[PDB]
Protein backbone atom coordinates (compact mmCIF):
# COMPACT_ATOMS: atom_id res chain seq x y z
CA UNK A 1 0.00 0.00 0.00
CA UNK A 2 2.92 2.31 -0.50
CA UNK A 3 2.62 5.02 -3.29
CA UNK A 4 4.73 5.65 -6.20
CA UNK A 5 8.27 6.95 -5.97
CA UNK A 6 8.32 9.31 -8.93
CA UNK A 7 11.31 10.65 -7.95
CA UNK A 8 13.34 11.71 -10.77
CA UNK A 9 17.06 10.21 -10.75
CA UNK A 10 19.69 12.71 -12.91
CA UNK A 11 22.92 11.53 -14.61
CA UNK A 12 25.05 13.88 -14.79
CA UNK A 13 28.36 14.46 -17.54
CA UNK A 14 31.76 13.80 -15.46
CA UNK A 15 33.03 17.24 -18.07
CA UNK A 16 30.04 18.65 -16.33
CA UNK A 17 32.06 18.85 -12.86
CA UNK A 18 35.88 18.81 -11.38
CA UNK A 19 37.67 17.59 -8.07
CA UNK A 20 39.54 20.15 -6.10
CA UNK A 21 39.99 18.49 -3.26
CA UNK A 22 39.57 15.52 -1.08
CA UNK A 23 37.20 16.29 1.89
CA UNK A 24 37.46 13.24 3.36
CA UNK A 25 38.90 9.09 2.59
CA UNK A 26 37.85 5.91 3.26
CA UNK A 27 38.22 2.20 2.10
CA UNK A 28 34.84 2.19 0.51
CA UNK A 29 35.14 5.35 -0.72
CA UNK A 30 36.68 9.05 -1.43
CA UNK A 31 34.55 12.00 -1.12
CA UNK A 32 35.92 15.07 -3.03
CA UNK A 33 34.43 18.63 -3.25
CA UNK A 34 33.92 19.91 -6.49
CA UNK A 35 32.20 22.45 -8.65
CA UNK A 36 29.45 21.36 -10.77
CA UNK A 37 28.85 23.41 -14.34
CA UNK A 38 25.27 22.02 -15.76
CA UNK A 39 25.46 22.59 -19.36
CA UNK A 40 24.62 25.36 -21.20
CA UNK A 41 22.66 26.66 -17.76
CA UNK A 42 25.82 29.56 -16.75
CA UNK A 43 25.71 28.22 -13.52
CA UNK A 44 28.22 26.90 -11.28
CA UNK A 45 27.12 24.77 -8.22
CA UNK A 46 29.41 23.66 -5.35
CA UNK A 47 29.25 19.95 -4.19
CA UNK A 48 30.51 17.18 -2.72
CA UNK A 49 31.48 14.21 -4.90
CA UNK A 50 31.11 10.93 -3.49
CA UNK A 51 33.76 7.66 -5.05
CA UNK A 52 33.74 4.35 -3.88
CA UNK A 53 37.01 3.25 -4.05
CA UNK A 54 36.60 0.32 -6.80
CA UNK A 55 33.97 -1.33 -8.50
CA UNK A 56 35.09 -4.71 -7.73
CA UNK A 57 32.51 -5.30 -4.03
CA UNK A 58 29.48 -6.12 -5.47
CA UNK A 59 27.74 -5.09 -1.81
CA UNK A 60 29.34 -1.68 -2.29
CA UNK A 61 27.97 -0.76 -5.65
CA UNK A 62 24.16 -1.81 -4.38
CA UNK A 63 25.33 0.52 -1.44
CA UNK A 64 26.16 3.27 -3.19
CA UNK A 65 23.28 3.23 -5.75
CA UNK A 66 20.63 2.80 -2.46
CA UNK A 67 22.23 5.94 -1.33
CA UNK A 68 21.46 7.51 -4.19
CA UNK A 69 17.92 6.00 -4.29
CA UNK A 70 17.03 7.49 -0.99
CA UNK A 71 18.66 10.50 -0.99
CA UNK A 72 16.74 11.16 -4.95
CA UNK A 73 13.57 10.47 -2.71
CA UNK A 74 13.89 13.01 -0.03
CA UNK A 75 13.37 16.67 -0.25
CA UNK A 76 13.31 19.05 2.70
CA UNK A 77 15.36 21.88 4.06
CA UNK A 78 17.01 19.85 7.10
CA UNK A 79 17.65 16.74 4.57
CA UNK A 80 20.72 16.49 2.15
CA UNK A 81 19.42 16.07 -1.28
CA UNK A 82 21.21 14.35 -4.46
CA UNK A 83 22.17 16.81 -7.23
CA UNK A 84 22.66 13.72 -9.37
CA UNK A 85 25.17 10.53 -9.89
CA UNK A 86 27.46 10.34 -13.00
CA UNK A 87 28.06 6.18 -14.41
CA UNK A 88 31.40 6.48 -14.62
CA UNK A 89 33.53 2.96 -14.03
CA UNK A 90 32.57 3.86 -10.46
CA UNK A 91 29.68 5.65 -9.83
CA UNK A 92 29.92 9.14 -8.07
CA UNK A 93 27.23 10.55 -6.01
CA UNK A 94 27.27 14.42 -6.68
CA UNK A 95 24.96 16.10 -3.23
CA UNK A 96 25.29 19.89 -2.49
CA UNK A 97 28.79 20.97 -0.56
CA UNK A 98 27.85 22.17 2.93
CA UNK A 99 30.98 24.54 3.48
CA UNK A 100 31.16 24.31 7.19
CA UNK A 101 31.12 20.75 7.25
CA UNK A 102 29.89 18.27 9.96
CA UNK A 103 28.23 19.22 13.08
CA UNK A 104 30.61 16.79 15.13
CA UNK A 105 33.83 18.30 14.04
CA UNK A 106 32.10 22.13 13.65
CA UNK A 107 31.00 21.60 17.50
CA UNK A 108 34.45 21.09 18.82
CA UNK A 109 36.30 23.60 16.48
CA UNK A 110 34.15 26.72 17.74
CA UNK A 111 33.42 25.74 21.55
CA UNK A 112 34.26 28.66 22.45
CA UNK A 113 32.19 30.80 19.92
CA UNK A 114 28.99 28.60 20.24
CA UNK A 115 26.01 29.98 22.04
CA UNK A 116 22.80 28.85 23.56
CA UNK A 117 20.70 30.03 20.97
CA UNK A 118 22.81 28.07 17.98
CA UNK A 119 22.80 25.01 19.62
CA UNK A 120 18.90 24.87 20.40
CA UNK A 121 18.24 25.92 16.52
CA UNK A 122 20.17 22.90 15.43
CA UNK A 123 18.36 21.00 17.89
CA UNK A 124 14.55 22.51 15.98
CA UNK A 125 16.65 21.82 12.61
CA UNK A 126 17.11 17.78 13.23
CA UNK A 127 14.27 17.60 14.86
CA UNK A 128 12.40 18.55 12.22
CA UNK A 129 14.53 16.67 9.03
CA UNK A 130 14.33 13.63 11.33
CA UNK A 131 9.98 14.56 11.18
CA UNK A 132 10.40 14.52 7.42
CA UNK A 133 11.90 11.26 7.03
CA UNK A 134 8.96 9.74 9.57
CA UNK A 135 6.06 11.79 7.22
CA UNK A 136 8.12 9.74 4.22
CA UNK A 137 7.63 6.44 6.94
CA UNK A 138 11.96 6.51 6.42
CA UNK A 139 13.69 4.98 9.25
CA UNK A 140 17.83 6.62 9.00
CA UNK A 141 19.33 3.95 11.75
CA UNK A 142 22.76 6.33 12.02
CA UNK A 143 21.77 9.66 13.05
CA UNK A 144 24.52 11.28 14.77
CA UNK A 145 26.39 14.27 14.92
CA UNK A 146 28.89 13.50 12.61
CA UNK A 147 26.10 12.74 9.79
CA UNK A 148 24.37 16.40 10.32
CA UNK A 149 25.93 18.80 7.88
CA UNK A 150 26.49 22.71 8.09
CA UNK A 151 25.41 24.75 5.40
CA UNK A 152 25.43 27.47 6.79
CA UNK A 153 26.33 28.13 11.01
CA UNK A 154 22.34 29.63 10.84
CA UNK A 155 21.31 26.32 8.85
CA UNK A 156 22.16 22.14 9.15
CA UNK A 157 21.11 18.92 7.26
CA UNK A 158 20.66 15.44 8.21
CA UNK A 159 23.01 13.20 5.90
CA UNK A 160 24.52 9.49 5.74
CA UNK A 161 21.06 7.57 4.18
CA UNK A 162 22.85 4.60 3.22
CA UNK A 163 21.39 2.15 6.04
CA UNK A 164 18.51 4.44 6.26
CA UNK A 165 15.20 2.07 5.42
CA UNK A 166 11.44 1.78 5.17
CA UNK A 167 9.63 1.44 8.61
CA UNK A 168 8.16 -1.91 8.22
CA UNK A 169 10.81 -3.11 5.61
CA UNK A 170 12.57 -6.48 6.59
CA UNK A 171 16.22 -5.92 5.93
CA UNK A 172 30.93 -1.73 12.62
CA UNK A 173 27.50 -0.63 13.59
CA UNK A 174 27.85 2.02 16.37
CA UNK A 175 26.27 0.75 19.38
CA UNK A 176 27.00 4.16 21.07
CA UNK A 177 23.92 5.83 19.56
CA UNK A 178 21.81 2.85 18.88
CA UNK A 179 18.57 2.00 21.24
CA UNK A 180 18.79 -0.90 23.43
CA UNK A 181 16.11 -2.52 21.51
CA UNK A 182 18.11 -2.39 18.33
CA UNK A 183 21.06 -3.35 20.34
CA UNK A 184 19.58 -6.69 21.81
CA UNK A 185 16.93 -7.66 19.16
CA UNK A 186 17.99 -5.62 15.40
CA UNK A 187 14.85 -3.59 15.97
CA UNK A 188 14.12 -0.31 13.98
CA UNK A 189 12.02 2.75 14.10
CA UNK A 190 11.70 6.21 14.17
CA UNK A 191 11.35 5.61 17.95
CA UNK A 192 14.88 3.79 17.72
CA UNK A 193 15.41 7.15 15.55
CA UNK A 194 14.70 9.42 18.45
CA UNK A 195 16.90 7.54 21.01
CA UNK A 196 20.10 7.94 18.98
CA UNK A 197 18.56 11.94 18.50
CA UNK A 198 19.14 12.39 22.34
CA UNK A 199 23.07 10.94 21.91
CA UNK A 200 23.43 13.72 18.91
CA UNK A 201 21.50 16.42 21.50
CA UNK A 202 24.34 15.19 24.16
CA UNK A 203 27.26 15.41 21.71
CA UNK A 204 26.45 18.72 21.06
CA UNK A 205 25.68 19.93 24.43
CA UNK A 206 28.62 18.37 25.18
CA UNK A 207 30.37 20.27 22.48
CA UNK A 208 31.71 17.14 20.40
CA UNK A 209 32.49 14.34 23.15
CA UNK A 210 32.56 10.91 22.87
CA UNK A 211 29.73 8.85 24.32
CA UNK A 212 30.91 6.75 27.04
CA UNK A 213 33.97 7.45 26.39
CA UNK A 214 36.68 4.59 27.49
CA UNK A 215 33.92 2.04 27.27
CA UNK A 216 33.90 -0.99 25.21
CA UNK A 217 31.02 -1.73 22.96
CA UNK A 218 30.72 -5.04 24.19
CA UNK A 219 29.65 -3.49 27.84
CA UNK A 220 27.39 -1.13 26.53
CA UNK A 221 24.43 -3.12 25.86
CA UNK A 222 24.74 -4.40 29.74
CA UNK A 223 25.11 -0.42 31.17
CA UNK A 224 21.58 0.60 29.49
CA UNK A 225 20.56 -2.96 31.04
CA UNK A 226 21.08 -1.54 34.52
CA UNK A 227 19.82 1.90 33.71
CA UNK A 228 22.89 4.03 33.25
CA UNK A 229 22.87 6.55 30.92
CA UNK A 230 25.08 9.24 29.80
CA UNK A 231 25.57 12.42 32.12
CA UNK A 232 24.13 15.63 32.36
CA UNK A 233 26.11 18.05 30.30
CA UNK A 234 27.22 20.64 32.43
CA UNK A 235 25.80 23.87 30.32
CA UNK A 236 22.28 21.66 30.51
CA UNK A 237 19.36 22.50 32.94
CA UNK A 238 16.87 19.72 34.02
CA UNK A 239 15.12 20.79 31.80
CA UNK A 240 16.98 20.04 28.59
CA UNK A 241 19.11 17.06 30.29
CA UNK A 242 15.16 15.70 30.78
CA UNK A 243 14.89 16.04 27.20
CA UNK A 244 17.25 13.70 26.76
CA UNK A 245 16.39 11.08 29.05
CA UNK A 246 13.41 10.81 27.41
CA UNK A 247 14.76 9.78 24.52
CA UNK A 248 16.39 7.00 26.16
CA UNK A 249 13.69 5.55 27.87
CA UNK A 250 12.93 1.67 27.71
CA UNK A 251 9.78 1.87 26.12
CA UNK A 252 10.14 3.60 23.26
CA UNK A 253 6.39 4.70 22.54
CA UNK A 254 7.43 6.23 25.67
CA UNK A 255 9.94 8.32 24.22
CA UNK A 256 9.27 11.57 22.57
CA UNK A 257 8.03 12.21 18.91
CA UNK A 258 10.23 14.21 16.60
CA UNK A 259 7.27 16.53 16.02
CA UNK A 260 7.19 17.44 19.99
CA UNK A 261 10.91 17.74 20.24
CA UNK A 262 10.55 20.60 17.63
CA UNK A 263 7.78 22.18 19.71
CA UNK A 264 9.82 22.17 22.82
CA UNK A 265 13.24 22.82 21.66
CA UNK A 266 11.62 25.80 19.92
CA UNK A 267 10.03 26.80 22.91
CA UNK A 268 13.46 27.13 24.52
CA UNK A 269 14.92 28.76 21.76
CA UNK A 270 12.53 31.50 22.64
CA UNK A 271 14.71 32.16 25.80
CA UNK A 272 17.71 30.39 24.92
CA UNK A 273 19.84 31.49 28.32
CA UNK A 274 16.94 30.32 30.66
CA UNK A 275 17.79 26.84 29.22
CA UNK A 276 21.03 26.38 28.27
CA UNK A 277 23.72 27.98 30.92
CA UNK A 278 27.20 29.67 28.66
CA UNK A 279 29.92 30.88 30.04
CA UNK A 280 29.88 34.87 27.75
CA UNK A 281 26.95 33.73 25.62
CA UNK A 282 26.19 37.00 24.45
CA UNK A 283 29.45 38.37 23.19
CA UNK A 284 29.79 34.93 20.91
CA UNK A 285 29.64 34.96 17.22
CA UNK A 286 29.85 32.64 14.41
CA UNK A 287 31.29 33.76 11.21
CA UNK A 288 28.11 33.00 8.08
CA UNK A 289 29.53 34.72 4.86
CA UNK A 290 26.91 34.87 1.77
CA UNK A 291 29.08 36.56 -0.33
CA UNK A 292 30.94 35.47 -3.54
CA UNK A 293 34.51 36.16 -2.36
CA UNK A 294 33.72 33.21 0.29
CA UNK A 295 33.00 31.09 -2.62
CA UNK A 296 36.23 32.46 -4.29
CA UNK A 297 38.40 30.88 -2.05
CA UNK A 298 36.65 27.73 -0.61
CA UNK A 299 36.44 26.87 -4.11
CA UNK A 300 40.10 28.17 -5.39
CA UNK A 301 38.20 29.57 -9.04
CA UNK A 302 38.92 33.20 -9.47
CA UNK A 303 35.26 33.83 -10.65
CA UNK A 304 32.08 32.70 -8.88
CA UNK A 305 29.99 35.47 -10.10
CA UNK A 306 27.50 32.79 -11.48
CA UNK A 307 27.89 31.00 -8.08
CA UNK A 308 24.51 29.10 -7.32
CA UNK A 309 24.02 26.93 -4.38
CA UNK A 310 21.99 23.62 -4.71
CA UNK A 311 19.16 25.18 -2.74
CA UNK A 312 18.35 27.67 -5.06
CA UNK A 313 19.11 25.01 -8.25
CA UNK A 314 15.40 23.74 -8.63
CA UNK A 315 14.59 21.81 -11.54
C1 LIG B 1 32.49 15.04 9.77
C2 LIG B 1 33.54 15.32 8.69
C3 LIG B 1 33.09 16.32 7.64
O1 LIG B 1 31.96 16.39 7.38
N1 LIG B 1 34.10 17.13 7.02
C4 LIG B 1 33.90 18.17 6.01
C5 LIG B 1 32.73 18.13 5.25
C6 LIG B 1 32.50 19.08 4.29
N2 LIG B 1 31.33 19.16 3.44
C7 LIG B 1 30.61 18.02 2.98
N3 LIG B 1 29.54 18.26 2.28
C8 LIG B 1 28.81 17.28 1.82
C9 LIG B 1 29.21 15.99 2.09
C10 LIG B 1 30.36 15.80 2.82
C11 LIG B 1 30.83 14.40 3.16
C12 LIG B 1 30.12 13.24 2.94
N4 LIG B 1 30.84 12.24 3.37
C13 LIG B 1 30.42 10.86 3.30
C14 LIG B 1 32.00 12.68 3.87
C15 LIG B 1 33.09 11.98 4.44
C16 LIG B 1 34.19 12.66 4.89
C17 LIG B 1 34.24 14.05 4.79
C18 LIG B 1 33.18 14.73 4.23
C19 LIG B 1 32.05 14.03 3.77
N5 LIG B 1 31.04 16.82 3.26
C20 LIG B 1 33.37 20.09 4.08
O2 LIG B 1 33.02 21.00 3.10
C21 LIG B 1 33.85 22.07 2.85
C22 LIG B 1 34.51 20.17 4.83
C23 LIG B 1 34.82 19.23 5.81
N6 LIG B 1 36.12 19.47 6.51
C24 LIG B 1 37.13 20.32 5.87
C25 LIG B 1 36.57 18.93 7.80
C26 LIG B 1 37.51 17.74 7.46
N7 LIG B 1 37.83 16.92 8.61
C27 LIG B 1 37.38 15.56 8.40
C28 LIG B 1 39.26 16.86 8.82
Amino acid sequence: GEAPNQALLRILKETEFKKIKVLGSGAFGTVYKGLWIPEGEKVKIPVAIKELREATSPKANKEILDEAYVMASVDNPHVCRLLGICLTSTVQLIMQLMPFGCLLDYVREHKDNIGSQYLLNWCVQIAKGMNYLEDRRLVHRDLAARNVLVKTPQHVKITDFGLAKLLGAEEKVPIKWMALESILHRIYTHQSDVWSYGVTVWELMTFGSKPYDGIPASEISSILEKGERLPQPPICTIDVYMIMVKCWMIDADSRPKFRELIIEFSKMARDPQRYLVIQGDERMHLPSPTDSNFYRALMDEEDMDDVVDADEYLI
